[PDB]
């Protein structure tokens, strides 16, 4: 038997999702699913109301004929404590973040923003957090620190014990030929022994006891990573997708580091994984 | 029912493997397995003979007390047409390649060398080639071309029809923020319509019809990639490992682009996957 982050017991909740661009089924489907299980309530900023959806007592529609004003309103709702979670609707991520990063809008803090995802992978025995798979493109040491910090906050917020973090690379030898290894090393040195952080580690070493041993790695944090820190966006994303498409993984994803959790789902995500993202952000709301 | 590259019918063969540093079980185990099914014959350059192994009529032992001379002999055996396949034994990859790349040793050609791997993934329906997962660290456009060229040669040599190639990235929007996308684009433009090459593509788009459609990608080469070209080593390697450790994949791997196929297996690989690498290189030998 394994540990699962997403159980068959529906998290319920009264938190408010502000949806920036509540249009198109790719956006609405997830909202329906949430309502079905009462995951929370919704503030919808959109062009064309779905009056079959907005009849729900937990739904309120805010007409916005502009993607600009759609992001703008959803952002302000959160700023004013009217919504707990920011959700990107049918608009570009660039448009949402342009407003999210606007300091006067008060969502930004000192932290780098980063995407993070939590996976239930049937061939793993516990939940796996992977970051950053969708936002930070080529983070260097400083950014990787912040990304790891955000991962830590997330682990703590959602009840992952004392997480084992693995800075991912292609090898565990630190070499000038492969900067990801060097940056991995310097991230590890930032934290020292404050947390269980290690790397550079290839993936096998990070999540397989057998592989570690075969590579002469003898501790008990190897093969048990709770959090992987991608070396670059392409690695994080490939990994994310292989888990979903080949490993049969269930995954919830969010952008963290702002005053509220942000959902930024992609067009390809299954309704189930997009719901899972809602659930994750609900689990991330600390009052 | 799916197509499998590695069948239950054992490829047999009379080709000769030259093993550079035939020592330690991590190296020998694979050789035993090959012998069991008569995959081919062996020229072993090693420190300490295994006389239980070398009694085999298909095995000949060449005493070498140096990793240097171990690589050196295995290389010369291939140069002289005494062996068909070069296998790295219990020595560093750096030591093997130092001799492999020595032009006077005649293994090198005009081509970039690259690692490539062929996967049978139960949740995919046909074999998947992924490159480069272990050698080229940060290939740019020129290198990615060569890598793709090597992939093409490999596809042709092993009977993969007209392969669909996908230049992998985190997104399909080409942007200056993410050079992998730009380089992907320029690789695609090198080939034009000579082959089915496309990208930048995130992984979902490359190997899932459903995902492509969800992203407004309407052809019939999407969701059917036969070959993925990694944007960088960390992505290729992560992908390789997730397939093995999470997707239950069977995988054979080789370094290609030299006069003979080269096996460079890692300490963590299962004996089965290492055998699979032997089989792949047997399949790669063209006389
Ligand atoms: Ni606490
Ligand atoms: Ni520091
Ligand atoms: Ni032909
Ligand atoms: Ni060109």
């Amino acid at each position: 038997t394994k540990s699962r982050f997403f159980s068959d017991v529906a998290e319920t909740s009264s938190f408010v999702f502000a949806v920036a661009g509540a249009d198109d089924e790719v956006v609405l489907e997830t909202i329906r699913l949430a309502l079905k299980q009462k995951l929370g309530k919704f503030l919808l900023f959109g062009k064309k109301e779905d009056k079959t959806l907005t009849a729900n007592e937990s739904v309120t529609w805010i007409q916005t004929d502009t993607a600009e004003a759609a992001a703008q309103g959803a952002i302000l709702a959160v700023k004013n404590k009217e919504a707990d979670i920011l959700v990107k609707g049918f608009i570009p991520t660039a448009t949402l973040m342009h407003h999210v990063l606007k300091k006067e809008n008060g969502l930004r803090t000192d932290q780098l923003l980063s995407q993070i995802a939590i996976f239930d992978i049937p061939t793993y025995h516990k939940p796996l957090l992977i970051t950053d798979c969708a936002m930070n493109v080529a983070p260097k040491t400083k950014e990787k620190i912040a990304i790891t910090e955000n991962a830590l906050a997330v682990a703590h917020q959602i009840g992952i014990t004392n997480p084992k973090i693995a800075l991912l690379s292609a090898v565990e030898e630190v070499t000038a030929k492969m900067p990801s290894t060097l940056e991995a090393q310097e991230v590890v040195q930032h934290f020292g022994n404050q947390i269980s952080v290690s790397g550079p580690l290839a993936l096998d070493v990070a999540i397989s006891k057998e592989a570690a041993l075969h590579k002469g790695i003898t501790d008990s944090s190897a093969g048990e990573a709770d959090i992987l820190i991608a070396p670059n966006i392409e690695t994080g994303n490939a990994l994310y997708k292989s888990l979903v498409y080949f490993a049969g993984a269930k995954v919830g994803s969010a952008v963290v580091g702002a005053k509220v959790p942000i959902v930024i789902s992609s067009r390809n995500d299954s309704p189930e994984n997009k719901l899972a993202s809602f659930i994750l952000t609900v689990r991330l709301v600390e009052k």
